[PDB]
């Protein structure tokens, strides 16, 4: 009949209303997100005289059980992250309101899909690509600090918001998702357009998997559209190894979901089973990014940064991130140390 006194809707979500005024300093003025977790709204702060997106978490045990432990990760990052130099969302406040958890953060942009689908889907150029990637290597350097260790889990256009429109820094937002490196539990993770062989494949991981997630997301920057778009696990691993070709054997006879995907032949190699698609290893990144051809459909010829030199160092480092053994897979240190961020 009637929930929370009136201020919860029939799925614990608060009916937020505009204009409102919580404990005399936030002024809710609409609401700009939702989700499982909850709400988010845009709200004016008037203590600190700014806008601020207030993160209202659903009236509901799990849910609230799943942002305490976002605060406490996000916390645990302030320890680290002072004066914010390693494009974390900052975690300003939080505080209970009507039995709803209420996380207050920086009000940011658009984010990188929103960017996106502005293009039409078709990229934006290797020198804001380079920015971004820049900045996405040097967060996941503070993540990878030993104390800190963490794992975002999904990375995604969605989950990088620009700071101002009219600047080109971004900042990782959103995690609810994340948790802090360990014996495994979770296996179902990540995105699917951005979930890494070893995830796919129900080996450990590690850290590793959001450098998988990255490199992904930088071609998708570049081109406009996702590298690996499967409709399913099976769609997934094979639009991979249409460009990287099929995982090494000694991957595969350790994992174990390779069945999944892959045979095991008489001979001892591993083939894929058939459900289409390219041989493996023939849609190669060169002609995806368009190395010698004016970048991606050729709409990047005679743009200044974008030769084939700077091609070749671009499709390098992302080689380097899309490694299928997550132990060699490229470091946020030695990424930021490539060639393509001179
Ligand atoms: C345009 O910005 C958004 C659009 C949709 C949604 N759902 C959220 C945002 C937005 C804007 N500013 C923010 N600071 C944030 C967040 O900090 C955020 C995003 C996802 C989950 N938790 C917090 N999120």
């Amino acid at each position: 009949k009637v929930y929370n006194d009136g201020y919860d809707d029939d799925n614990y979500d608060y009916i937020v209303k505009n204009g409102e005024k919580w404990m005399d300093r936030y002024e809710i003025d609409s609401l700009i997100g939702k989700g499982s977790f909850g709400q988010v709204v845009k709200a004016y702060d008037r203590v600190e005289q700014e806008w601020v997106a207030i993160k209202i978490i659903k009236n509901k045990k799990a849910f609230l059980n799943q942002a305490q432990i976002e605060v406490r990760l996000l916390e645990l990052m302030n320890k680290h992250d002072t004066e914010m130099k390693y494009y974390i969302v900052h975690l300003k406040r939080h505080f209970m309101f009507r039995n709803h958890l209420c996380l207050v953060f920086e009000m940011l942009s658009y984010n990188l899909y929103d960017l996106l689908r502005n293009t039409n889907f078709r990229g934006v150029s290797l020198n804001l690509t380079r920015k971004f990637a820049q900045q996405m290597c040097t967060a996941l350097l503070f993540l990878a600090t030993p104390e800190l260790s963490i794992i975002h889990c999904d990375l995604k256009p969605e989950n990088i918001l620009l700071c101002n429109p009219k600047r080109s820094a971004i900042k990782i937002v959103d995690f609810g998702s994340s948790c802090q490196l360990g014996q495994r539990i979770y296996q179902y993770i990540q995105s699917r357009f951005y979930r890494s062989p070893e995830v796919l494949l129900g080996m450990p991981y590690d850290l590793a998997i959001d450098m998988w997630s990255l490199g992904c997301i930088l071609v998708e920057m570049h081109t406009g559209e996702p590298l690996f778009s499967g409709a399913n696990e099976v769609d997934q691993m094979n639009k991979i190894v249409e460009v990287l070709g099929i995982p090494p054997a000694h991957i595969l006879d350790q994992a174990p979901k390779a069945r999944k995907f892959f045979e095991k032949l008489p001979d001892g190699t591993w083939n894929l089973k058939k459900t289409e698609y390219k041989p493996p290893g023939t849609r190669k990144l060169h002609n995806i990014l368009g190395v010698e051809t004016g970048g991606p459909g050729g709409r990047r010829a005679g743009e200044s940064g974008h030769t084939v030199a700077d091609y070749l160092k671009f499709k390098d480092l992302i080689l380097r991130m899309l490694d299928y053994d997550p132990k060699t897979r490229i470091q946020p240190y030695y990424a930021l140390q490539h060639s393509f961020f001179k």
